[PDB]
């Protein structure tokens, strides 16, 4: 449940937001 319904509100942050969501995320 904590890994079956919490993988949606976290997998949409890497869609492609100015490609800047991979500089402060990692």
């Amino acid at each position: 449940k904590a890994a079956v319904s919490h993988w949606q509100q976290q997998s949409y942050l890497d869609s492609g937001i100015h490609s800047g969501a991979t500089t402060t995320a990692p």
